[PDB]
This record gives C-alpha cells, sequence and structure tokens, in this order.
C-alpha cells in the first residue's frame, strides 16, 4: 500500500479522556436543493429540524456523480483535483489511518458496498445489510427492500464489545436510490402524492416523479434522526457526534436528463449539489464550521481526523465540517 | 423574467487583467444629515474619516421609504420613475446581469432577505447571518444580536474558492433599524447618553432617541471601516472598491413622525435623503464623481456596471457615482 499519513498521531487516547463515539451516514442520490433547510418548498426534513444541534451546508458539492466514484473519494486522502479512481483501492485512506490510531472501524451497508474502502481492513468489520440475513426490518413493504433504519438494531451491542475506545460507524443508505424512487420508503412516509411507479421516468407525469423522490426524503430524515436518538442513548459515557453527506445528486428531468453517472466535464449541477448535515451533542466542544462554507468531498478526510484528534500534514490545512 | 441587458458585455476579462473584487454595503435606515461629512453637530464617522480615499457624497435620494420598496430598486434597471415594486422580482436586474458574465455573486444579509433580488440565481449565493447557524458574532451584547461585522468573517473563504475570478458581495445590514435603536450596536459604541430604550419613541425624551440612533451609526462607521480593511489584504491580487447606499432614510419625531415608509407622495425629505460612500484602492483606475453631484438610487446599477467594465445600452447614459 502507499501510504500519505504514515505520519498521523492521535493527541489524546480514551484512557485519559471520554472516548468519542462518530456515526457517519452515506447518503445516496439525495440533491441539496430538495432539502427544506436549503430553501425547498416542501419540509422534507420535519424530524432534523426539531433537533438542536443541527448544522445543514447549503453549498457543499460531490466528488463525482457516481457510487463508484464518489465514495472512495470522499474517504481518501488525495483531494478532487488529485484523486483517480482506478488506483484509489491501493492508497491509505483515512479509516486505514484512524484503525492504525485504534479507532474501532464499523461498516454497514444496505447499498453496495465500500467500493474498496473497507478493503484492507479485517473483513468483518464490514456487514452486508441488504439481506435479511443480517437486517431485521426488510419485511415491511411489499417489495421485502430492506430498510436503512435496519442498520441501526443491534450498534448498543457493538458499542457494548467496543467499551472504552474510540468508533467510527459508516452506514451506507440505500437513500434516493432511482429510478424506483416509490420503493425506496415505507407506508408511513408516503405524504406526497400521486407517485410514479414503473422505469420509464420520461413517460411518468413529473410532478408524480418528484413526489416520489421526496417521499424518499422523508424517510432517508427519519433514519438520521434515528441515528442521533441512538447516539443519545450514549452521550453520558461518550463525545457523539454524527456526520451525514451525500455521494451525489440527481437529475430529474432537466434538458430531458435522468439518474446521474455524468462525467464530471458534461454533468449537469443537479447531479454534484449535495446536501451535508452534522450534529454533536453540547459536551463534545466540537464547533461547526459556518454552514455556508464553500465545502466539497474533500471536507470529509480532515473532518473525520479531527473528530478523534488525529493530526495529519496531508491535510493540515484543508476545509473541515469543524473548527 | 423580463429582460432589459441582454447586450451587456464585459469589455476586459480576469484571465488577463487584475480581477476585481468589490463589497456593497446595503445600508438601512441611516439619514444623510446625521452624517458627520454632511454638516453633522456629531462626529457619527469617526473611523471612515481616517481612511484615505473615500468619497462622501451630499446629494443622493433613495428610490422609496422602505426596504421592501427600495432594495429592488437599488438593484434595477428601470430606475426610480419607471420602477414597479410590484413586478420588480421578475425582471432581470444587474445581479443577474453580472453573475450571467461570470461575476461571483454572494449576498449575505443580516437584515431580512434581499427582497427577491436573489431570487432567480442558486440559493447557495445567499447567505442568512442573522442567527449563529453563520454569524460568529452575537454574543456580544446582553441581546445575543447577530453583528454586522460577523457578515466580514469567513470571506476569506469565499475569496479562495473563487480564485482569480471578479467578484462582488452584497452586505445586506442590520444597520440603525428602529425602533429598538438601543439594540442596534455594542456597549463601546454607547457614546451619546441617556438613550432610549422604549418602543414608543414617541413616549421618549427626544434627546435620547437622537443618541440611541447616534449611537448605532458607530455601529455602522465601525463595520464600513472594517468592511475597508478587510479589501485592503486583498489589494495586491484584487482591485478592489467598497460602495456603500442606505435604502432610505428615519423620521425621529419631526412633524410627530417616526420610523419610515412613508409613501413617496408626501414622505418627508428625511426618508429620503440618504449617506452614500464610496473607497477605491489607488491602482483600481476608478475615480469617483464629485462630492456634490445630484445623485439617486438610480446610480447603483451603472456603478455596479462600471466597477466590473461591463457596459449595457439601456443605462448607457446614466449618471454613475463614478466616472
Ligand atoms: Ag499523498
Ligand atoms: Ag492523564
Ligand atoms: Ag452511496
Ligand atoms: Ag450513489
Ligand atoms: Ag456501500
Ligand atoms: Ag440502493
Ligand atoms: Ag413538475
Ligand atoms: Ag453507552
Ligand atoms: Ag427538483
Ligand atoms: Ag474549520
Ligand atoms: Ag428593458
Ligand atoms: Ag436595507
Ligand atoms: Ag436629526
Ligand atoms: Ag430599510
Ligand atoms: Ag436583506
Ligand atoms: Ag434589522
Ligand atoms: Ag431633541
Ligand atoms: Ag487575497
Ligand atoms: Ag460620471
Amino acid at each position: 500500500t502507499i501510504y500519505h499519513a504514515k505520519d498521523a498521531v492521535q493527541a489524546t487516547k480514551p484512557d485519559m479522556r471520554k472516548p468519542r463515539l462518530v456515526v457517519f451516514v452515506v447518503g445516496e442520490t439525495a440533491r441539496a436543493d430538495h432539502v427544506s433547510f436549503n430553501g425547498y418548498e416542501r419540509d422534507t426534513f420535519p424530524q432534523l429540524a426539531k433537533i438542536d444541534g443541527v448544522t445543514n451546508f447549503s453549498n457543499v458539492t460531490s466528488c463525482g456523480t457516481s457510487t463508484a466514484y464518489s465514495v472512495p473519494c470522499m474517504f481518501s486522502y488525495l483531494g478532487a483535483d488529485e484523486y483517480d479512481v482506478d488506483t484509489a483501492k491501493y492508497q491509505e485512506n483515512v479509516l486505514d489511518t484512524l484503525d492504525r490510531l485504534g479507532v474501532s472501524i464499523l461498516w454497514r451497508d444496505n447499498n453496495s458496498d465500500s467500493k474498496g474502502v473497507m478493503d484492507k481492513l479485517p473483513k468483518a468489520q464490514f456487514a452486508d445489510y441488504k439481506s435479511a440475513t443480517n437486517n431485521a426490518i426488510c419485511n415491511t413493504n411489499p417489495y421485502n427492500e430492506c430498510r436503512d433504519v435496519g442498520m441501526l438494531v443491534g450498534l448498543d451491542d457493538f458499542v457494548a464489545a467496543n467499551n472504552g475506545k474510540d468508533m467510527l460507524i459508516m452506514l451506507h443508505q440505500m437513500g434516493n436510490h432511482g429510478p424506483a424512487y416509490f420503493k425506496r420508503y415505507d407506508e408511513k412516509f408516503a405524504k406526497f402524492t400521486p407517485v410514479c411507479e414503473g422505469n420509464e421516468l420520461a413517460k411518468c407525469e413529473h410532478q408524480s416523479l418528484i413526489n416520489a423522490y421526496d417521499n424518499a426524503l422523508l424517510a432517508t430524515d427519519d433514519f438520521i434522526a434515528q441515528s442521533i436518538q441512538w447516539l443519545q442513548t450514549h452521550s453520558n459515557a461518550y463525545d457523539v457526534s454524527m456526520l451525514y453527506v451525500s455521494d451525489h445528486g440527481e437529475s430529474l428531468g432537466e434538458n430531458g436528463v435522468y439518474l446521474h453517472g455524468m462525467p464530471n466535464a458534461f454533468a449537469p449541477k443537479e447531479q454534484r449539489s449535495v446536501p451535508a448535515f452534522f450534529w454533536t451533542d453540547k459536551q463534545t466542544g466540537i464547533t461547526p464550521m459556518a454552514t455556508d462554507t464553500v465545502l466539497t468531498h474533500d471536507a470529509i478526510t480532515p473532518t473525520l481526523l479531527k473528530l478523534f484528534d488525529v493530526t495529519a500534514d496531508k491535510v493540515k490545512d484543508r476545509t473541515a465540517f469543524i473548527r
């Protein structure tokens, strides 16, 4: 492997200060401009609106327009300008660094896989939550589709197994994956109706397409809120924080363009404008950056290091989501 | 949208000359006759007085007497005589033109919002500075009211993200908004005492009302001075300038009239006589008009175009603050 933060050190250890517990939700296909906090005309995040300590970031751009391109870049040391997708898996990434320094890494996936990010770490630290073998919440809908909230089940046991250590938990969402947006949420989030069903998105009435997309966002609002609520059950023993960033956006009929995956040189802005949220308990001493900070996926790696009191010279002066 | 400047062209581009960086402070409720430079009996602008290259304009008349009426007119192509507040939001305005031409437009707001001026542009180019979500300077007074100087924090982040482009930054002030003028300034500006603190201004003793109003001007003097000082930190790489114009004046008990918003047809002179200041660095080549030029809000649009070397037929003959 080729290293980029061999110099990295953790300034303080959980035996002298409170251990730190962080949930990083890797979102899927969510657009910044369909978030209520960013000006959208519908209340797509009603549950997050009721939680104090949530920062919504209004100017975040993804590294690319697809899961395969963006997810390795989100955890990279290279930054979007120097990032290479084909050789990313051979580079030391930020999870490699945190694991080397003693942070317990867990990756639960209801999307696909880590796109190479977890490859160097033991297989037991990656868990497939797309099937009923691990996910207890797949029988809540007629498609028998496993839900993101299922990734929260049993995390109390993971904390008990790593009692006293620093912990970083990645939850890779099914989220707003298309084209069958109507399958991405249970009946309790079917607020906006009617919805488009079927696959020929250009043939669907446009408003019904948007309705299905917005209902999926409601289910993600719920998932992030329940992630924070879980972390709050551990706030006494742990300094708890939550980071959410979507891997890319989505086209929804603009210029007749749908879905994502366009090359960056010709991708419409809708495919790279993503939401990001950060929450932390009042005890942690962590302070968010201003909500209007110009941010990209390049901010994720220095954010994760900073959350765990880690200094790496490569990202020393890189903009983060927190101060 | 109804267009007025589709012909606009930029004569020189920032890839072949110095990029230009301009702050336009959109003022609030300030009266021209309470400015020291216009003959007021008190030194209400002590810090601006120490800065070389500031022109004070002694004869400026606002488009109207309220924020909702004046602010869209300040950015309009139509001029006061043809301006229609009810359809202003659907007209192409000067920020639309400059954005189309590639100038990076930013609007930070510690007042209310842009009154429709920014509505056609991406929402990430507007930022609310009335709350600690963005404003780092709120805990400086017993009301926790966020301060205009907080709009200057993190502007280096913005400049770095637009490195080498032309930039126009609007800062919409809380300024001298009443009736609670006493809330508008921190203690270091409480120079004139005693101060009116009642909401029913006609019940306050007249001198205490004046004192609160003048103290708030001292805070605006400080804010404008700090805006120029920030620009000065970029003057080697950028051609820097600062424009200040208030949106309207204020009645302070004359003929029993308080606050503002009087219809133009019978508004008192003190509600439309506003200060204007222009500052520029020596290298920009920008030259101010004579300080006693008869000016109105109609001069703002041609001033902004000229600062970025843009010509548009609609305002070719129009008087500006600069040559
Ligand atoms: Ag490197
Ligand atoms: Ag110790
Ligand atoms: Ag993803
Ligand atoms: Ag994706
Ligand atoms: Ag995955
Ligand atoms: Ag999926
Ligand atoms: Ag539609
Ligand atoms: Ag616990
Ligand atoms: Ag949309
Ligand atoms: Ag920071
Ligand atoms: Ag016209
Ligand atoms: Ag105003
Ligand atoms: Ag007076
Ligand atoms: Ag006003
Ligand atoms: Ag405003
Ligand atoms: Ag105000
Ligand atoms: Ag008096
Ligand atoms: Ag600079
Ligand atoms: Ag002139």
